[PDB]
């Protein structure tokens, strides 16, 4: 960011700001499972208010609710509760993020005033798509809201989206997160320590697959697990992969991938076994299968199995620098936990050998606060997805946007 504005130069005494923090957290039953990504934003919050600042509001997405208001599944409600705590200082929640009545709450704030937003996503003007005036509109709403503008949401920031490139203001700087977590990947991706591996994994799949082409140019090793799997096994090896996660459009391109890793010489590693279940749940019937089996019809794969777990390990020893986002399996339900578990085992092991280890993501970032092993790899970050975008070399679009100096 040495080009760009940073709220470390940002005069704030007086002002109201208006902040982009990634609190796309994790729930599991209703709760909060995990407030990394919300303490992570505090020390740029905190600054703000120790010098001076006359209000901070806060801005986010919870999941994606695809443009329609789902208070019932999507709220930040329980988010403002939890920033409390953290912060030391009472937050208000508004129920909206545009338009005539959160103007007024944020228009003219009593001294020191934590205010947050309603899901961004609840507004098909955020993304927008789930419309160029109404596109306008939502981010001269947004601008109003504050009279400079930080952007911390590192998690965030490889999306081109309303309040992450167009809010309006003459001073948008990026916030202590957004430079921490920059200067962690501009020095770990600068002359990586080889061979260097990749594991993707999760339930992104869609976008995860759109990654992988600019990312076989970058390193030398790649596990393809987790969701992502069964498109390759379907397209591949013509395996029956029942109900589990499948990418139409991903499937096209799986050949020519394949092609690409072998001219580049990067040895991918697939799921060879998985624990299978009979519906989405935590609850559900579980089997075993594997490639050569198939999964049967209307069953998913939710974990991989044994095989897959000894091969992954394989990978993860010749490795002396990782990047991983996206679980192996569905690590949140025990019957499907075992794979992740076992990979983190792996993971840890590698770090204490020397191995530079780099955990990102939601999701994944929950792997390490579930297994207590936060502090036994070399980092975990906020970014996962937007992690993997700084792998394949761009500027995020979140950075690019921000004031230059
Ligand atoms: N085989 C699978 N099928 C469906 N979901 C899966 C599978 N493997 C992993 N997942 C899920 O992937 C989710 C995380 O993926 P993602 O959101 O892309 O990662 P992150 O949050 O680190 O960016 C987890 O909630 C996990 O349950
Ligand atoms: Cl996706
Ligand atoms: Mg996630």
């Amino acid at each position: 960011l040495s080009n760009k504005l940073t709220l470390d130069k940002l005069d704030v005494k007086g002002k109201r700001v208006v902040m982009r923090v990634d609190f796309n957290v994790p729930m599991k039953n209703n709760q909060i499972t995990n407030n990394q990504r919300i303490k992570a934003a505090v020390p740029s919050i905190k600054f703000c208010l120790d010098n001076g600042a006359k209000s901070v509001v806060l801005m986010s997405h919870l999941g994606r609710p695809d443009g329609v208001p789902m208070p019932d599944k999507y709220s930040l409600e329980p988010v403002a509760v939890e920033l409390k705590s953290l912060l030391g200082k009472d937050v208000l929640f508004l129920k909206d993020c545009v338009g005539p009545e959160v103007e007024k709450a944020c228009a003219n704030p009593a001294a020191g005033s934590v205010i947050l937003l309603e899901n961004l996503r609840f507004h098909v003007e955020e993304e927008g798509k789930g419309e160029p005036a109404k596109i306008e509109a939502f981010r001269a709403s947004l601008s109003k809201l504050g009279d400079v503008y930080v952007n911390d949401a590192f998690g965030t920031a490889h999306r081109a989206h309303s309040s992450m490139v167009g809010v309006n203001l003459p001073q948008k700087a990026g916030g202590f997160l957004m430079k921490k977590e920059l200067n962690y990947f501009a020095k770990a991706l600068e002359s990586p320590e080889r061979p260097f591996l990749a594991i993707l994994g999760g339930a992104k799949v869609a976008d995860a697959i759109q990654l992988i082409n600019n990312m076989l140019d970058k390193v030398n090793e790649m596990i393809i697990g987790g969701g992502m799997a069964f498109t390759f096994l379907k397209v591949l090896n013509n395996m029956e992969i029942g109900t589990s996660l499948f990418d139409e459009e991903g499937a096209k391109i799986v050949k020519d991938l394949m092609s690409k890793a072998e001219k580049n010489g990067v040895k991918i590693t697939l799921p060879v076994d998985f624990v299978t279940a009979d519906k989405f749940d935590e609850n559900a019937k579980t089997g075993q299968a594997t490639v050569a089996s198939g999964i049967p019809a209307g069953w998913m794969g939710l974990d991989c199995g044994p095989e897959s777990s000894k091969k992954y390990a394989e990978a993860v020893t010749r490795a002396k620098q990782i990047v991983w986002n996206g679980p192996v399996g569905v690590f949140e339900w025990e019957a499907f936990a075992r794979g992740t578990k076992a990979l983190m085992d792996e993971v840890v092991k590698a770090t204490s050998r020397g191995c530079i280890t780099i955990i990102g993501g939601g999701d994944t970032a929950t792997c390490c606060a579930k297994w207590n092993t936060e502090d036994k790899v070399s980092h975990v970050s906020t970014g996962g997805g937007a992690s993997l975008e700084l792998l394949e070399g761009k500027v995020l679009p979140g950075v690019d946007a921000l004031s230059n100096i």
